């Protein structure tokens, strides 16, 4: 939906920003960059650190690409902005 789109927040260059339901907005580097001083700058990636930059509730892997992945396990979210974010889901 479009209530999850962000509309008070100035988002970094190569960031993804969501907006929860109660307001909140929140950003977050896209894959491959990492967060240095407020900016998001180009990194080498490692599942190892910040969990790849996949969502802390996401599972973060390689794959035959050679290329960070991740995944919402939970049954009913889903990966945002390449899984950055997941999606909730109900109960």
């Amino acid at each position: 939906s479009s209530a999850h789109k962000c509309i008070d927040t100035n988002v970094p260059e190569n960031a993804a920003c969501y907006r929860y339901l109660d307001g909140t907005e929140e950003w977050r580097c896209l894959l491959g960059f990492k967060e240095v001083g407020g900016k998001c700058v180009p990194a080498s990636i490692t599942c190892e650190e910040n969990n790849g930059g996949c969502a802390p509730e996401a599972e973060c892997t390689m794959d035959d690409k050679k290329e960070v992945e991740c995944k919402c396990t939970k049954e009913g979210s889903e990966p945002l902005f390449e899984g950055v974010f997941c999606s909730s889901s109900s109960g």
